[PDB]
């Protein structure tokens, strides 16, 4: 006990860590009641069990009683000051007692509950790298293995332990070897089934693991056991299904591509079976139908289940009779022809030929990365992302390369403005378009930036728990991604009404990151959010106009557009940025103006969207009732506080000043307002089209105060 | 008649699916044929497709691939979607008809259709046959030969075996392509028969028959070797493996039942004569009256699996 020289409880912890087991004829035969009942009152306190397990406590003498203590305080002792990674598994080195057994035993499982909830614990902070992966892979593949005992409490209190850490650790569901484990571990019950009770030797051997499962005699028994093991797999693979199915669809497909099993699956095969019917009534529904107001999709799994096998197969044919060169020569002859067909045809022999190797060949990854950027489309980068994906699940120790290379990628489209941060291109304006060149609109399309986006989006939803050093990437990529500098003609990103989708997603996932509370520093997250600020006002500094696309590709726009206001007002979380009080109240202002600034875009996007009312057609509820509730409180606003509103703009910029009364605000004070500060500083704006009215008429009627108009620098305007 | 079940007019269409009706009800051994599903699914995909294509855009016709014929939509949204609602159930009927009677026929042809190259491509998008084609297996699948007689489970491993099997094989077998051949491949195949290696057996087997199933000639050397095979390694795998590829190569090749049928006698005849099986001799068994000798009576079955 804790508490006389340091020294001498110090030594205790190496002595307990090399001390070997209290194990063990009977058990009796081998071993002043105040001190009996203070002994009790201490060993109760201690462990708190169910009053039955005290009534139990109750009539021992204080040989078993100080045996309790001792083993407690021994493998307290033991697993905390342990280093081995067998620390909490020996604990059943005391079920399989059969002394213990016989005698006249719950305080052994509740020791044990205790010194797991204490392991437990421990390892909710232990750190964040791929060890602590692989050990909590490890004992949660000792638990199911574990799960089949012969005797009765055994499978109940392995059933609970799952239970509470599959409960405390969700991402272990998604896992690649745990479904691997669990299959086979299920055929091997099937397969014993039905062998010959009356012959003997009723061990199997786990493939793949080193391990042993024992079987009851009687069929009744063995059809029990394997009927209520045929449960946990389906509800631990649809609660998997519900939450990333991308990973888990993609490492179903590489389960099912081994040349071992085809052999006997002409025979039944239960694990394959399993994997083949648990697909389907957990699936959703794809990209074209899931946004809409009241089907289902499998086309993808046998499409890209198709395409690995076959080329696979072609391409582990080439071995028979470097080679790399001819890959590389058939890829850029295909680029330079601009075929469709033999691109993906390149494009799948390189990857099927890269994932079947010894060495990274970085040259190979770097001519992958490359690939897309030449025939920037749609298809070629579906041909991508289906390669990107079948690389990821096939080979191990490759995510950090891969990721530099697509963060490199990405950095270089960004800098060649092949996308969506390409230039913006001006049109005549009717009034005076009277010559040949007639107006006509001229929208920028971007259509694999809509995907890019999303494929990055899984990838962090994947990654959130897992690594610790991909969060770093993405903040780069991200950081490098925007600037604060709204104004003129200088945001980095397009302006134009049909490309408002990609920006306000890598808005939102960057807010998703920034809430995900990843990094420590307190400097990081201020400069990420004024950036985010900064770029979500630049937005606002262009004269309003309509969308030009279809009645599709519009209401998920709408959708996004909600879903980004939603995180916007759920940001309370300031007061720990570190004179506090300013930072406070200089985020809350810009808070509520972007507030009311989106609510107001949004209605006028839902208004273009249906004319008439179109009770057929509808939306979220909770965020138009949201976005109805913030307008009726915005609405009451008296002549003050919003003239402080103008100050702040024109603080921020002067041409969010002049262009906010474009955005209708039922209150002439704000034409006022706009018109006194362009007459105190009238050289601050040069825009003419719509700024030139608030100084050319310093009075309507009344003609006087002929001074500091000097409008002879403005440019020409419409005739 | 099913491209002109959807005809724009009323009476048209009644008086074509009548007409349907009765010739499938007449002659129901239309249901298992190779083309009509090949067709009707592209026609539905074709319908799905000019679900959602610009009403206001003109040109509503549409060329049904692979058939001379073309399609007339409607205008409104409402009459297109109740249109291809209404198709969508005769599908399902008929598949379930087909799988009733014979399963094992029409499992093969639609195992043989989810290998186009060209389907492959759209199938990251809806492409409406394939997710009708592979929902349509499961709800009216049956039991196996270990829990087909039983007093009171399903079976779906055998599609995917094969189906994996089919394009490994297909792509291992066109890649020898880019760089005469038989002589090989009956040289591995003897070499494997020699050895007595059943993986290598099954991998030279499929290979085999993966050759011949593209090319231009019966080649009747290849065809003779492939119904020899098995009687070189009498047992369950070998056959299970020479089952598949038979059914494989019966299924991709057309115009061919005729002569794999006659080797396939003359070997059935074969194995007769030479008495390797069910038609074996008869062992007799000392009596337990009179076996005090050695020589121990002990059962003696024969074992024909």
């Amino acid at each position: 006990v804790e508490g006389w020289p340091e020294e001498w409880y110090e030594g205790v912890c190496e002595i307990a860590t090399k001390s070997p087991l209290l194990t063990f004829e009977p058990l009796r035969s081998v071993l002043t009641p105040a001190e009996l009942s203070e002994l009790r009152s201490t060993i109760i306190n201690l462990l708190d069990p169910p009053p039955e397990v005290s009534a139990l406590i109750n009539k021992l003498d204080f040989a078993m009683s100080t045996y309790l203590l001792s083993v407690y305080r021994l493998e307290y002792m033991r697993v905390l000051r342990s280093t081995d990674p067998d620390r909490f598994q020996v604990m059943f080195c005391y079920f399989e007692d059969k002394a213990i057994q016989k005698d006249k035993m719950q305080c052994v499982i509740a020791v044990a509950d205790k010194v797991f909830d204490a392991f437990l614990n421990m390892m909710a902070d232990k750190a964040k790298t791929k060890e602590n992966e692989e050990e909590l892979e490890r004992h949660a593949q000792f638990l199911l293995v574990n799960f089949n005992h012969i005797h009765k409490r055994i499978r109940r209190v392995a059933d609970k332990y799952l239970s509470g850490l599959v409960d405390k650790f969700p991402h272990l569901l998604w896992s690649g070897t745990v479904l691997k484990t669990m299959l086979d571990i299920l055929q091997t019950l099937s397969l014993s089934l039905s062998a010959d009770i009356h012959k003997d030797q009723p061990y199997y051997d786990i493939p793949d693991a080193p391990y042993r499962i024992t079987v009851p005699d009687t069929y009744e028994a063995r059809e029990s056991i394997v009927k209520d093991f045929a449960a946990r797999c389906g509800m631990i693979l649809q609660e998997a299904m519900k939450w990333a199915p991308t990973v888990t669809k993609s490492h179903l497909q590489e389960y099912l591509n081994k040349h071992q099993n085809w052999v006997s699956g002409l025979s039944q095969h239960t694990g394959l079976a399993m994997a083949t019917e648990s697909i389907l009534h957990f699936a959703g529904y794809n990209k074209q139908n899931t946004t809409l107001g009241a089907k289902k999709d499998y086309s993808n799994f046998m499409a890209s289940l198709n395409l690995r096998n076959r080329y696979a197969g072609e391409v582990y044919g080439m071995i028979r009779f470097d080679l790399n060169k001819m890959m590389v020569q058939d890829l850029h002859s295909a680029l330079d022809r601009s075929h469709p067909q033999h691109y993906t045809q390149a494009m799948f022999k390189l990857t099927a030929m890269l994932i079947s190797s010894k060495d990274c060949d970085p040259q190979l990854l770097h001519h992958l990365c490359w690939g897309p950027l030449r025939m920037f489309n749609e298809h070629g980068m579906e041909t991508a992302l289906a390669c990107w994906e079948w690389l990821l699940a096939g080979k191990d120790g490759v995510e950090v390369p891969f990721m530099r290379e697509m963060a490199g990628a990405w950095h270089m489209t960004v800098e060649q403005k092949f996308g969506l941060f390409s230039a913006e291109i001006k049109e005549a304006d009717p009034l005076a378009a009277s010559e040949a060149s007639q107006p006509k609109p001229c929208p920028p399309e971007v259509t694999p930036h809509y995907i890019w986006i999303d494929f990055l989006v899984q990838r962090f939803e994947i990654a959130k728990y897992c690594s610790s050093d991909q969060v770093e990437i993405f903040s780069s990529l991200l950081q490098r991604s925007m600037s604060l500098n709204i104004g003129g003609a200088k945001g980095s990103m397009n302006r134009h009404v049909a490309a408002i989708g990609p920006r306000f997603k890598l808005l939102t996932l960057g807010l998703s990151l920034l809430h995900a509370d990843v990094v420590p520093n307190a400097t990081i997250r201020n400069v990420l959010r004024e950036k985010i600020y900064s770029t979500a006002f630049d937005y606002f500094s262009c004269p309003p106009k309509f969308p030009t696309q279809g009645e599709k590709r519009l209401r998920e726009d709408i959708s996004i557009m909600i879903k980004f206001w939603t995180a916007m007002f759920s940001d309370k979380k300031y007061l720990t940025a570190s004179r506090g009080s300013q930072l406070h109240k200089y985020y809350m202002k810009r808070r509520t103006l972007l507030l009311s600034l989106l609510a107001t875009e949004i209605e006028r996007l839902i208004t273009w969207y249906n004319p008439l009312s179109a009770p057929e057609l509808e939306l979220d509820q909770a965020g138009e009732n949201s976005v109805a509730n913030w307008r009726s409180k915005y609405i009451s606003l008296s002549e003050k506080q919003w003239k402080d509103n103008v100050n702040l703009a024109w603080s921020i910029s002067p041409y969010l000043a002049v262009q906010l009364p474009a955005r209708f605000k039922n209150t002439e004070a704000i034409g006022n307002e706009v018109t006194r500060l362009v007459r105190l500083d009238p050289g601050a704006v040069s825009d003419v089209p719509e700024a030139i009215k608030f100084l050319v008429t310093w009075h309507t009627i009344d003609a006087d105060a002929p001074e500091l108009s000097h409008v002879l620098c403005w440019a020409p305007t419409d005739p």
